[PDB]
Parts: C-alpha cells; sequence; structure tokens
C-alpha cells in the first residue's frame, strides 16, 4: 500500500483501522485528522453511563494498539484533491497522501419543522451533545424524545431512571422500524409504556410555540427539552465535492475502495454490501465500524486477505433490557424460545428463509447469541423443532 | 488513458464510446467483445417497425466513426482479472487490457410464476426475441402482455396495428410507474383502451396451465403468446465476481469509474447518480446509453473535460402518441398546456418544485420538448402564468 496514509475522521472505524494498520506491519505515516477536539472515545455510553455518571475518561478509545500516529485534534478537513494527493486542512495547512481513508462517520439529521424553535432542542452524537443534554436531565424535568430509534430508547431508559417524565413521538406504528424484528419491536415498546414512557405513534412535529411541541394530530406536548433522534446523514460532502459516487453515503467494495483511485471510505460514511440482503446499505452498527475498518486495513496491508465479509448486527441496552440482534429481521419464518414477558424479560429469536437461519434476537439471553451468529454466518439449516425446543442446547447445536 | 481498451458489451452505449474515443483522438488499440452474433444494432425499432416490418438493415448502428475497432461478435466475456488485467473469453482466448469497459446493459426479468409454462412465453429485448414474437403475430391471435412499462405498451400498439387481440396484465394501478407523471399514464391507459387492449390493473400473473395465464384474483386470461415486460436486470456479473461496487448495477460515478481500479462501467449496466434527484438510480434510457458512453469516453482522452452530467430523459413511441418525457415526473405542482384529449393528442407537461422546472412530458409536441428540456437544464423558474398561457412561446421563453 503507498505510503503516507492519512485519515479522516478519528471515531472507532479511524481507531480500530489505524490499529489494524500497525498490528498487521504497516509502519509508514500515519496522519488521522479530527475534528472533534477530544481524546478518541466510544459514542454508546453517551445515552448511557455517560449520561448517567459523567465521567469521559471512562469512554476514550485505546489507542496504544495504534503507535506512532500524529492525531490531529480539532482540525477540519476542508477539501481534498485527489490528483495532487493532497488534504486541505482548517488550520490552514496541507497533508500529502499515497493513500486516503475517509472515516468521516454520520452526522443527525436535523428536524425541519423545529427549525426555527426557541426551546432548547438538541441531537445526541458526540461527548458535547451528552454533556449539554444531561446538563438539562434534572428530575421531573419533561424530556420529548422525537425518534423511536435505538439512540432515543436508550436515551429514554437513562431519563427514566433519573427521575426525568419522558414522552416519545414515534411516526410509524412502531418502534426500531430499522433492523428490528417485529416481535422485538412491539414488546420493547411494552417495555418502555410499563417504565412511565409516554410513547405516540403515528405522530409528526408539525412545529413548537414557546416552550410546547406541536404534532400533526393537531395536538401539543409541553416539554423542557427537545431530544431529535431522527437518524443521521453520512458525512460525505469531501467525497461529493472530489468526485467519488455517493448518496448518502460513499460507495465502497468489499475492500473499502471508493471510485477514486487510492481513496477508501469505511465505518458510518459508507454505503456497503449486506450479504445477506445482497443489498447496498448503509450499516451504522458499532461492530461495522470495528470490523470493517481492521478488515480493510488487513487488505491494504495484505492484499491475499479477503474482503469485508462479516454479517450485521448490534446490541443496544434499553434500561433491564439487554438486546441484540444479528442479521435480518425477518425471513419467511420466526421461531420464539421462551416466553416473552414482562416478568423478568428473557428470550431469543430466531428468523428463518427456506429453512436457513438468516436473523436472531437475543434479549437478556448473550449466551445464545454467539452459537447464534455462529449459525448465521453459514447458513445453517437446523431442524425447526429443535429450534423450538427448549431442550435444545444452542451452542452445542452449532457443531 | 492507458491502452489498450476492451469494451465488454457491444450496444448502443459501447458503441457510442468506442466512436467516442477515436473521435477524441484515442488511436491505441480497442477491441469490443459482443455475446450476440451480430452486426450493432439499435433497439428501440425492436417494438415498432421492426417488428412490423421485418428489415434488420435499417437497424444497425453506425460504426463508421469507429474506425480500426476489432468486433468480437457472438463471443461471451466469461471473467475479467483486475489484477493481471486480462479478460477470459468464451472461445478460449484471453485479451489484455490497460483499461477495461463494461458495457454489458442489462437482460429482461423473468416471471417466476411462468419458470414451468408449457405454452410460449418470451421477453422482448433481441433481435432474436424480436424475430420470435413476430413470427407469432397473426392477424387475430392473441397476445398477453404482463408488465405496464413502454416495452410492453409500445408492442401492444404495434401489435393492435397488425390486427392482434391485445390484453395486458399491470400489477400496480398505473402504466408507465417508472418515470412518467400520473397524469401522462393515466392519458396513456385511456389511448391504450380505445384502440382496444384490454387492460388489467393490480392484477399479477399466478402462473399458467395448457395455454392459459391464472391471476391473483382467481381468474383466468387465455393467449397463444405471453410477453413478459417486468423491466430488466443488470448484466453485472463479472463485475460482482470481481469485487466491484454492485447492486443490480455497477456503481459508477460521473467519469464512469467503477471501485476497481482502470475498470470503467457505462449505459444500462451502471447506477449512477441522477443530478435532478440526488440519488443514485440505474438510468436505462437510449439518451443515456449514447450520452453517457460519450461522456466517459471525453474524459478519458481528455481528463479536463467534465464528467457525465446530462439530464435524464427519453421517448416512448405508443401508435398515434409520440411521446416524450424529461426529468422528475413530479414536484410541487404540475402545468399543463393545451387539452387532454383522445380526438387528435397534443399537449404538454411541466412539473416545477418550488418554482424550479423540474420536469417535462410532451405528446405529438415535439417542437416544445427542446426548449423545455434547455430550461430544465439550467433549473429555469419562469412565470408559471406565461407557463400556462397557451399565448406563451416556450422556445422564445428558453432565452
Ligand atoms: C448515543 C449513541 C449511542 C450508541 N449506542 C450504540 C449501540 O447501542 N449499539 C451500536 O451497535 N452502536 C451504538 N452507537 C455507536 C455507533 O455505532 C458508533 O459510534 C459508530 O458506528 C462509529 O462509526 P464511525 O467511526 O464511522 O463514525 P463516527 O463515530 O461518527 O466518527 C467520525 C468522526 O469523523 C469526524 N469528521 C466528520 N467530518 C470530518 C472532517 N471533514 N474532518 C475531520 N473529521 C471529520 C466526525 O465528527 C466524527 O468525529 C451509538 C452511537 C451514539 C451516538
Ligand atoms: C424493445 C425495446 C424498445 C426500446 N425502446 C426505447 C424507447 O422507446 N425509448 C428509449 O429511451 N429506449 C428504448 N429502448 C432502447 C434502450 O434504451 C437501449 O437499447 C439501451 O438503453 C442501451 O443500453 P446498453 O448499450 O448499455 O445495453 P445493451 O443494449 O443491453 O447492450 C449490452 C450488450 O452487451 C451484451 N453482453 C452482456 N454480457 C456480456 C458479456 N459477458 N460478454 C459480451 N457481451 C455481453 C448484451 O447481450 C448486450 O448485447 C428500447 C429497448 C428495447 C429492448
Ligand atoms: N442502528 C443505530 O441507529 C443509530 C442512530 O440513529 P437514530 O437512533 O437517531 O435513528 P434510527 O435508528 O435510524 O431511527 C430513527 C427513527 O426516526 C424515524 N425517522 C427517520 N426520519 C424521520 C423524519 N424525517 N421525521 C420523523 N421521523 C423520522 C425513524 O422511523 P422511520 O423508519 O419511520 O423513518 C426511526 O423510527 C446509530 O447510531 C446506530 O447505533
Ligand atoms: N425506460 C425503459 O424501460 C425499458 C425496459 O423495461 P420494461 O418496459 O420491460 O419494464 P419497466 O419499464 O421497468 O416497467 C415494467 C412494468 O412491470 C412491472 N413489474 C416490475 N417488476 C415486476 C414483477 N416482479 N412482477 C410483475 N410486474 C412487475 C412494473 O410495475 P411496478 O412499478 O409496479 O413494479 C412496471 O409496470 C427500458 O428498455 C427502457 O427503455
Amino acid at each position: 500500500l503507498k505510503a503516507p496514509v492519512v485519515v479522516l475522521g478519528a471515531g472507532l472505524a479511524s481507531v480500530s483501522f489505524v490499529a489494524e494498520l500497525r498490528q498487521a506491519g504497516y509502519q509508514g505515516l500515519i496522519t488521522v485528522v479530527g475534528d472533534e477536539a477530544e481524546r478518541p472515545y466510544d459514542r454508546p455510553p453517551l445515552s448511557k453511563d455517560f449520561m448517567a455518571h459523567g465521567d469521559a475518561e471512562k469512554i476514550r478509545l485505546d489507542c496504544k494498539r495504534a503507535p506512532e500516529v500524529e492525531w490531529l485534534l480539532g482540525v477540519t478537513a476542508q477539501s481534498f484533491d485527489p490528483q495532487a494527493h493532497t488534504v486541505a486542512l482548517s488550520d490552514g495547512r496541507t497533508l500529502p497522501y499515497g493513500t486516503l481513508v475517509l472515516a468521516t462517520g454520520a452526522a443527525p439529521r436535523a428536524l425541519p419543522t423545529l427549525q426555527g424553535a426557541t426551546m432548547p432542542v438538541h441531537t445526541l452524537r458526540t461527548l458535547e451533545d451528552a454533556r449539554r443534554i444531561q446538563a438539562g436531565l434534572r428530575p421531573q424535568s419533561r424530556l420529548l424524545i422525537v425518534g423511536g430509534g435505538v439512540i432515543g430508547l436508550e436515551l429514554a431508559a437513562t431519563a427514566r431512571t433519573a427521575g426525568v417524565h419522558v414522552s416519545l413521538v414515534c411516526r410509524g406504528p412502531r418502534l426500531m422500524s430499522r433492523a428490528a424484528p417485529a416481535t422485538l419491536a412491539d414488546f420493547v415498546a411494552r417495555y418502555h409504556a410499563a417504565q412511565g414512557v409516554d410513547l405516540r405513534f403515528e405522530r409528526s412535529v408539525t412545529g413548537s410555540v414557546d416552550g410546547v411541541v406541536l404534532l400533526d394530530d393537531g395536538t401539543r406536548i409541553a416539554a423542557d427539552m427537545v431530544v431529535v433522534g431522527i437518524g443521521v446523514l453520512a458525512n460525505d460532502a469531501l467525497a461529493r465535492a472530489a468526485g467519488l459516487a455517493c448518496d448518502d453515503g460513499i460507495f465502497v467494495d468489499a475492500y473499502g475502495r471508493t471510485t477514486c483511485p487510492d481513496v477508501y471510505a469505511l465505518g458510518d460514511v459508507t454505503r456497503q454490501r449486506n450479504p445477506l440482503s445482497g443489498r447496498f446499505e448503509r450499516i451504522e452498527t458499532w461492530s461495522n465500524a470495528q470490523n470493517q475498518g481492521i478488515a480493510v486495513a488487513r487488505h491494504l496491508v495484505d492484499p491475499t486477505a479477503p474482503g469485508y465479509a462479516e454479517l450485521p448486527w448490534y446490541w443496544s441496552d434499553q434500561g433491564a433490557l439487554r438486546i441484540q440482534v444479528a442479521g435480518l429481521a425477518s425471513g419467511d419464518e420466526e421461531i420464539v424460545r421462551g416466553e416473552v414477558s414482562l416478568d423478568a424479560p428473557k428470550f431469543t429469536l430466531i428468523e428463518l428463509q427456506k429453512g436457513r437461519i438468516v436473523g436472531a434476537t437475543c434479549v437478556n439471553n448473550a449466551r445464545d447469541f454467539a452459537p447464534l451468529r455462529r449459525l448465521l454466518a453459514v447458513g445453517a439449516k437446523p431442524d425447526r423443532a429443535a429450534l423450538a425446543d427448549p431442550a435444545t442446547d444452542l451452542r452445542k447445536l452449532a457443531a
């Protein structure tokens, strides 16, 4: 691979990539440009233990496996010239590159109807966001969440534990409409409702007036704070300007190659093939950020290595629910292991397509999740009666 | 650009590309691999004048502006090795390349429910298809068309003119669901119905038994021949196998670059940015095939040339209706010029979005189409009252 290496973005995907470059044996220059003036850190605690307990030194990413990297923190890459092989920085400097890696992630989507709001409206992506929101998470305050996705629901649980009244507006009929089985989504709504979350389905925010939010059904919700969690948009502006193929995300193959020679991309900023669906998708999971970063680095140092091939999965910690989801949300059959109950929730879902496992969910059942991911990866076709039988040991079965 | 040049596919996009390479001044080797054993030819007459009059020598593409090209006709490219820079051919030979261009187009989608049918079921894409279908286009025979898109409707008109009884099954509520304003689609249904086409909306074919087609509504249609026109699938298998980013189409930027260095793609096989919608789409128009091919070639020979930038448009000749459509099918406003009538049809539609022209349709009104495409290209915001006023001259206005 061509030195020097320059990475744009200093999130999980970037850190994972540069650590793997070093581990795989690349000893040339690596320079990382990160617009946040923060020691690189992991985002999931921002909706949970950080939001609750406030210690950022418990959430930093370990860069020790990435020795001899210059991290330019608090600096924004403004453009790159793919012919000159240079990157223009906000501090006035220019970096040369042999290989450029775009790991710029994604930014929260804003709600146009709250654009000119005069009440506190925040999104939750950065340490700065978390600190700002947390400052207003006072007991008996009223929090309104817009969006029924995982970030909002993680925040909902954390806020309720802090004694914050929580209302949530979801424009669709169900929570977690993206990459979650309906059976899971239905249960998760039941759980949050039972914890005091005031859920509003099939409602959209139409605007706001002096501390009160307005909805499509002509009604009102007053709140001390709105946190908007309606998804993210890829940070692909530099790629678009430089002539790379992008569409809310930079298109890459399994080697992380963009359409521009010597420019790669990885993490949340990418649109890539989901091997289960066979379609291109923006995969915005923590596991993708890390594993795609590692795979792209490994193949750069050793071109005989295979391309990225991992199947997608994530977790979401929502109060008492430790949720794990792998693969596709549905197939032609769902198998349920255990009872689906608010009384000490513990259950496993298995999605199949023509007898083949194409997805799985575990709630408070991590022991089963790893063997199911192994079964999923090889497209296993186990006996559906055995899969249902609670007598069955999935770990054993995966062999 | 790097010699030698090898192009896979010998359709309109390929011919247009190689002619532009030569015209722009590239004098190195060009070899084109075409799986059809046919002198390169244009496809639109296959649903019209060829289907009716049968002379293939009236439909060949002019390769005269492409001198010194070796056309390997009747040969299939089976794979390419992007590291070795070679292409493996079905006749046992291998071609070396400096630059590889994938212009392999798309193939008609098959209908799974007719997979094991015992009655004649054809698609219409090639000269061989056309000849085969035409052999059965006997007066008073009964033709069933599956799909409400342009190819089927063009065939419907040609068949009706030949005295063939025509029934058509469309799974959606309207014809031309892709890239046609609803106002146009509604009128086109009225026209075909008035010409004797038996239109069946919101019906799907569920199967067939001994010369009779079965539908989702539990009913039957008997026919002497079925022509299936339910869209196409990109011929991107070689790209997928070689590790390029694809998803029913090869992703390319405005230079025609794929994710693989030294490999380009153009025409029906590509997924590319539509500058009006700002989204990636497979654009399967004749004008795209030609203009994208020309643009990619021009930039290969002269890297200072801009990338492909044309806005999409097509025509469709359906009996008495000469239809032209440019840009987006809808905006926040449609302006109608003229009466929409089966009595000597002649009218123009203009789609606007926040005052800006984003699309237009002309039916039997070619004079207006060129100035509207010029207005469209520059994002014109004309006075909506003037646009409506039939006193207005659009050609004048476009200046
Ligand atoms: C609140 C929260 C909770 C989460 N919880 C979960 C969870 O329960 N499960 C799960 O699977 N995932 C969770 N995620 C974590 C998530 O999946 C990862 O953070 C993400 O996938 C990492 O991707 P990334 O490194 O590509 O992007 P990012 O983390 O966004 O990093 C990209 C960095 O590049 C910066 N950048 C952008 N443009 C430029 C530029 N021009 N110059 C320099 N820098 C630039 C960005 O500002 C950013 O700092 C959560 C995320 C959040 C925000
Ligand atoms: C019946 C019909 C009517 C039409 N009428 C209209 C119309 O009214 N308006 C309009 O805008 N467009 C019309 N189109 C025309 C159309 O838009 C063009 O034909 C098309 O866009 C050309 O794209 P192409 O050159 O990329 O692909 P193609 O024409 O499909 O050419 C690709 C060629 O590559 C070959 N190939 C594939 N794989 C390999 C391989 N491994 N090795 C070698 N060769 C390979 C294919 O077989 C094919 O011959 C019509 C098409 C048809 C079929």
